[PDB]
Protein backbone atom coordinates (compact mmCIF):
# COMPACT_ATOMS: atom_id res chain seq x y z
CA UNK A 1 0.00 0.00 0.00
CA UNK A 2 2.35 2.45 -1.28
CA UNK A 3 1.38 6.57 -1.94
CA UNK A 4 -0.18 7.52 -4.90
CA UNK A 5 -3.31 9.72 -6.19
CA UNK A 6 -6.14 7.07 -6.37
CA UNK A 7 -9.18 6.93 -4.03
CA UNK A 8 -7.57 4.88 -1.31
CA UNK A 9 -4.20 5.87 -1.42
CA UNK A 10 -4.15 9.72 -2.28
CA UNK A 11 -3.76 12.98 -0.67
CA UNK A 12 -6.35 12.49 1.40
CA UNK A 13 -4.24 9.62 3.65
CA UNK A 14 -0.89 10.58 2.97
CA UNK A 15 -0.86 12.27 6.59
CA UNK A 16 -1.25 8.43 8.07
CA UNK A 17 2.33 7.77 6.88
CA UNK A 18 3.58 11.59 6.56
CA UNK A 19 2.56 13.25 9.22
CA UNK A 20 3.94 16.63 8.31
CA UNK A 21 1.40 16.63 5.54
CA UNK A 22 -0.90 18.65 8.52
CA UNK A 23 1.90 20.86 8.70
CA UNK A 24 2.64 24.72 8.96
CA UNK A 25 4.17 25.52 5.63
CA UNK A 26 2.69 22.57 3.04
CA UNK A 27 2.46 23.06 -0.63
CA UNK A 28 0.87 23.72 -3.12
CA UNK A 29 -1.44 27.34 -1.93
CA UNK A 30 -4.20 29.41 -3.78
CA UNK A 31 -2.12 32.50 -4.33
CA UNK A 32 -4.60 35.19 -3.96
CA UNK A 33 -3.89 37.61 -6.27
CA UNK A 34 -5.33 40.46 -4.34
CA UNK A 35 -3.47 39.83 -0.73
CA UNK A 36 0.08 38.91 -2.17
CA UNK A 37 2.02 42.10 -1.12
CA UNK A 38 4.73 43.79 -3.39
CA UNK A 39 8.08 43.29 -2.49
CA UNK A 40 10.19 45.90 -3.92
CA UNK A 41 13.25 44.33 -1.86
CA UNK A 42 13.07 41.49 -3.92
CA UNK A 43 15.68 40.96 -6.58
CA UNK A 44 15.23 39.40 -10.62
CA UNK A 45 15.79 36.03 -11.00
CA UNK A 46 19.33 35.18 -12.11
CA UNK A 47 18.53 31.87 -14.51
CA UNK A 48 21.73 30.60 -15.95
CA UNK A 49 21.15 27.41 -17.84
CA UNK A 50 23.67 27.51 -20.95
CA UNK A 51 25.70 24.62 -19.51
CA UNK A 52 22.95 22.46 -18.77
CA UNK A 53 23.83 18.74 -19.04
CA UNK A 54 20.85 16.57 -19.04
CA UNK A 55 21.23 12.88 -18.07
CA UNK A 56 17.98 10.65 -18.66
CA UNK A 57 14.06 10.55 -19.02
CA UNK A 58 12.60 8.24 -16.38
CA UNK A 59 8.81 7.47 -15.75
CA UNK A 60 8.92 6.69 -11.47
CA UNK A 61 5.40 5.74 -11.14
CA UNK A 62 3.98 9.22 -10.23
CA UNK A 63 5.24 11.53 -13.22
CA UNK A 64 7.82 11.46 -15.58
CA UNK A 65 11.21 13.17 -14.80
CA UNK A 66 14.36 14.56 -16.86
CA UNK A 67 18.07 14.48 -14.55
CA UNK A 68 20.81 16.70 -14.81
CA UNK A 69 24.43 16.86 -13.59
CA UNK A 70 24.21 18.60 -10.60
CA UNK A 71 28.20 17.58 -10.08
CA UNK A 72 29.29 21.40 -10.72
CA UNK A 73 27.94 24.84 -10.92
CA UNK A 74 26.55 24.34 -14.81
CA UNK A 75 23.06 25.09 -14.89
CA UNK A 76 22.03 27.01 -11.92
CA UNK A 77 19.32 29.44 -9.77
CA UNK A 78 20.29 32.78 -8.03
CA UNK A 79 19.13 35.65 -7.29
CA UNK A 80 14.71 36.57 -6.57
CA UNK A 81 14.43 35.92 -2.63
CA UNK A 82 17.12 33.32 -2.38
CA UNK A 83 20.51 33.13 -0.79
CA UNK A 84 23.28 31.82 -2.41
CA UNK A 85 23.27 29.37 -5.97
CA UNK A 86 21.21 26.31 -5.92
CA UNK A 87 22.22 23.84 -9.02
CA UNK A 88 19.16 21.96 -11.21
CA UNK A 89 18.96 18.86 -10.27
CA UNK A 90 15.73 17.53 -12.52
CA UNK A 91 12.04 18.60 -13.93
CA UNK A 92 9.24 17.05 -14.29
CA UNK A 93 5.22 17.75 -14.38
CA UNK A 94 1.57 17.49 -13.07
CA UNK A 95 -1.33 17.56 -15.46
CA UNK A 96 -5.34 16.96 -15.41
CA UNK A 97 -7.18 14.22 -17.29
CA UNK A 98 -9.12 17.59 -18.68
CA UNK A 99 -7.86 20.69 -19.86
CA UNK A 100 -9.46 22.87 -16.58
CA UNK A 101 -7.42 20.91 -13.79
CA UNK A 102 -3.74 19.43 -12.99
CA UNK A 103 -1.77 22.41 -11.81
CA UNK A 104 -0.53 22.01 -8.26
CA UNK A 105 -0.92 25.79 -7.09
CA UNK A 106 -3.93 28.03 -8.53
CA UNK A 107 -4.39 31.67 -9.16
CA UNK A 108 -7.45 32.82 -7.63
CA UNK A 109 -8.66 29.66 -7.63
CA UNK A 110 -8.02 29.14 -11.16
CA UNK A 111 -6.99 25.47 -12.68
CA UNK A 112 -3.87 25.14 -15.26
CA UNK A 113 -3.83 22.47 -17.17
CA UNK A 114 -0.30 21.41 -15.92
CA UNK A 115 2.19 22.48 -13.76
CA UNK A 116 5.75 22.26 -14.37
CA UNK A 117 8.40 21.77 -11.65
CA UNK A 118 12.20 22.71 -11.74
CA UNK A 119 14.47 21.22 -8.63
CA UNK A 120 17.03 23.13 -7.39
CA UNK A 121 19.04 22.23 -4.60
CA UNK A 122 21.25 24.84 -2.37
CA UNK A 123 25.09 24.18 -2.44
CA UNK A 124 26.08 25.07 0.75
CA UNK A 125 24.84 21.34 1.88
CA UNK A 126 26.76 19.93 -0.47
CA UNK A 127 24.07 17.06 -1.61
CA UNK A 128 20.26 17.01 -2.13
CA UNK A 129 19.88 14.63 0.83
CA UNK A 130 21.35 17.17 3.09
CA UNK A 131 19.43 20.24 1.63
CA UNK A 132 16.29 18.12 1.98
CA UNK A 133 16.35 18.53 5.73
CA UNK A 134 16.65 21.99 5.65
CA UNK A 135 14.18 25.07 5.74
CA UNK A 136 16.08 26.78 2.63
CA UNK A 137 17.39 23.43 1.19
CA UNK A 138 15.57 23.74 -1.85
CA UNK A 139 14.49 25.94 -4.68
CA UNK A 140 11.52 24.89 -6.84
CA UNK A 141 10.84 26.83 -9.58
CA UNK A 142 7.00 26.50 -10.92
CA UNK A 143 5.49 27.50 -14.47
CA UNK A 144 1.81 27.03 -15.18
CA UNK A 145 0.59 25.31 -18.88
CA UNK A 146 -2.23 26.41 -20.46
CA UNK A 147 -3.50 24.89 -23.69
CA UNK A 148 -3.09 26.76 -26.93
CA UNK A 149 -0.23 26.79 -29.39
CA UNK A 150 2.26 24.26 -29.54
CA UNK A 151 5.40 24.90 -27.57
CA UNK A 152 8.58 23.83 -29.96
CA UNK A 153 11.24 23.11 -27.21
CA UNK A 154 8.68 20.84 -25.08
CA UNK A 155 8.51 18.20 -28.47
CA UNK A 156 11.48 16.59 -27.98
CA UNK A 157 10.45 15.50 -24.48
CA UNK A 158 6.71 14.50 -26.11
CA UNK A 159 8.51 12.52 -28.43
CA UNK A 160 10.32 10.11 -26.37
CA UNK A 161 7.02 9.67 -24.11
CA UNK A 162 6.23 6.06 -25.87
CA UNK A 163 9.43 4.71 -24.98
CA UNK A 164 8.84 5.56 -20.73
CA UNK A 165 5.68 3.96 -20.88
CA UNK A 166 5.25 2.41 -17.56
CA UNK A 167 6.61 2.94 -13.85
CA UNK A 168 10.58 2.16 -13.92
CA UNK A 169 11.35 2.61 -17.50
CA UNK A 170 14.14 5.12 -18.23
CA UNK A 171 15.88 6.75 -21.60
CA UNK A 172 18.94 8.38 -22.33
CA UNK A 173 18.12 11.68 -22.76
CA UNK A 174 21.36 13.55 -23.53
CA UNK A 175 21.51 17.50 -24.70
CA UNK A 176 18.33 18.95 -23.62
CA UNK A 177 18.19 22.85 -23.16
CA UNK A 178 15.90 23.35 -20.52
CA UNK A 179 15.36 27.36 -21.29
CA UNK A 180 13.42 26.57 -24.27
CA UNK A 181 10.65 25.73 -21.33
CA UNK A 182 10.59 29.30 -19.71
CA UNK A 183 7.90 32.05 -20.48
CA UNK A 184 8.75 35.30 -21.86
CA UNK A 185 8.90 37.23 -18.14
CA UNK A 186 10.52 35.69 -15.21
CA UNK A 187 8.05 37.83 -12.61
CA UNK A 188 7.20 36.08 -9.85
CA UNK A 189 5.33 35.29 -7.10
CA UNK A 190 7.12 33.74 -3.70
CA UNK A 191 6.73 32.19 -0.11
CA UNK A 192 8.10 29.36 1.50
CA UNK A 193 6.72 25.57 1.41
CA UNK A 194 7.41 22.14 0.75
CA UNK A 195 8.04 19.05 -1.68
CA UNK A 196 4.18 18.48 -2.97
CA UNK A 197 4.64 14.76 -2.86
CA UNK A 198 5.71 12.49 -0.24
CA UNK A 199 7.98 12.88 2.26
CA UNK A 200 6.04 16.42 2.27
CA UNK A 201 9.69 18.21 3.46
CA UNK A 202 9.02 21.75 4.24
CA UNK A 203 12.28 22.72 2.87
CA UNK A 204 11.21 24.28 -0.33
CA UNK A 205 11.39 28.31 -1.23
CA UNK A 206 8.71 28.30 -4.16
CA UNK A 207 9.17 30.60 -6.79
CA UNK A 208 6.03 30.89 -9.14
CA UNK A 209 6.11 32.38 -12.56
CA UNK A 210 3.63 34.63 -13.48
CA UNK A 211 3.19 33.89 -16.82
CA UNK A 212 1.81 30.65 -18.55
CA UNK A 213 3.18 28.97 -21.44
CA UNK A 214 0.86 27.85 -23.76
CA UNK A 215 1.58 23.85 -25.39
CA UNK A 216 -1.40 22.75 -27.79
CA UNK A 217 -3.78 20.08 -26.97
CA UNK A 218 -2.13 17.01 -28.84
CA UNK A 219 1.08 17.77 -26.55
CA UNK A 220 -1.02 17.51 -23.56
CA UNK A 221 -2.02 14.57 -24.78
CA UNK A 222 1.09 12.74 -24.88
CA UNK A 223 0.96 13.22 -21.13
CA UNK A 224 -2.18 11.56 -20.82
CA UNK A 225 -1.37 8.15 -22.34
CA UNK A 226 1.50 7.60 -19.67
CA UNK A 227 1.24 4.79 -16.98
CA UNK A 228 1.01 4.43 -14.02
CA UNK A 229 1.42 0.83 -13.57
CA UNK A 230 4.28 -1.28 -14.17
CA UNK A 231 5.08 -3.82 -17.24
CA UNK A 232 2.64 -6.12 -17.34
CA UNK A 233 0.33 -4.88 -14.90
CA UNK A 234 -3.36 -3.59 -15.36
CA UNK A 235 -3.28 -0.47 -17.07
CA UNK A 236 -3.91 2.66 -15.25
CA UNK A 237 -3.51 6.10 -17.16
CA UNK A 238 -1.40 8.39 -15.47
CA UNK A 239 -3.90 11.49 -15.33
CA UNK A 240 -4.47 13.88 -12.36
CA UNK A 241 -1.04 13.30 -10.45
CA UNK A 242 -1.53 17.01 -8.51
CA UNK A 243 -1.96 17.79 -5.06
CA UNK A 244 -4.72 20.27 -3.92
CA UNK A 245 -3.84 23.30 -2.59
CA UNK A 246 -3.20 23.32 1.17
CA UNK A 247 -3.76 26.03 4.19
CA UNK A 248 -1.62 28.88 4.04
CA UNK A 249 -1.89 29.29 7.71
CA UNK A 250 0.92 32.15 9.07
CA UNK A 251 2.72 32.75 5.39
CA UNK A 252 2.87 35.76 3.31
CA UNK A 253 2.72 35.50 -0.64
CA UNK A 254 5.45 37.99 -1.80
CA UNK A 255 4.92 39.42 -5.71
CA UNK A 256 8.41 40.83 -7.69
CA UNK A 257 6.04 42.71 -9.44
CA UNK A 258 3.33 45.02 -9.00
O1 LIG B 1 6.58 15.92 -7.28
C1 LIG B 1 7.34 16.61 -6.82
N1 LIG B 1 7.12 18.04 -6.89
S1 LIG B 1 8.28 18.95 -6.12
O2 LIG B 1 7.85 19.46 -4.74
O3 LIG B 1 8.88 19.95 -7.16
C2 LIG B 1 9.41 17.55 -5.84
C3 LIG B 1 10.68 17.45 -5.35
C4 LIG B 1 11.19 16.20 -5.25
N2 LIG B 1 12.51 16.13 -4.76
C5 LIG B 1 13.15 15.05 -4.67
C6 LIG B 1 14.40 15.43 -4.21
C7 LIG B 1 15.61 14.51 -3.91
O4 LIG B 1 15.81 13.50 -4.91
C8 LIG B 1 16.82 12.51 -4.76
O5 LIG B 1 16.74 12.19 -3.36
C9 LIG B 1 17.78 11.50 -2.58
C10 LIG B 1 17.47 12.05 -1.26
O6 LIG B 1 16.13 12.43 -1.53
C11 LIG B 1 19.20 11.78 -3.03
O7 LIG B 1 20.02 10.92 -2.20
C12 LIG B 1 19.09 11.61 -4.54
O8 LIG B 1 20.37 11.63 -5.29
C13 LIG B 1 18.30 12.71 -5.14
O9 LIG B 1 18.69 12.57 -6.52
N3 LIG B 1 14.47 16.70 -4.11
N4 LIG B 1 13.25 17.18 -4.51
C14 LIG B 1 10.53 15.04 -5.67
C15 LIG B 1 9.30 15.10 -6.15
C16 LIG B 1 8.79 16.30 -6.23
ZN1 LIG C 1 6.26 18.68 -8.60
Amino acid sequence: HHWGYGKHNGPEHWHKDFPIAKGERQSPVDIDTHTAKYDPSLKPLSVSYDQATSLRILNNGHSFQVTFDDSQDKAVLKGGPLDGTYRLLQFHFHWGSLDGQGSEHTVDKKKYAAELHLVHWNTKYGDVGKAVQQPDGLAVLGIFLKVGSAKPGLQKVVDVLDSIKTEGKSADFTNFDPRGLLPESLDYWTYPGSLTTPPLAECVTWIVLKEPISVSSEQVLKFRKLNFNGEGEPEELMVDNWRPAQPLKNRQIKASFK
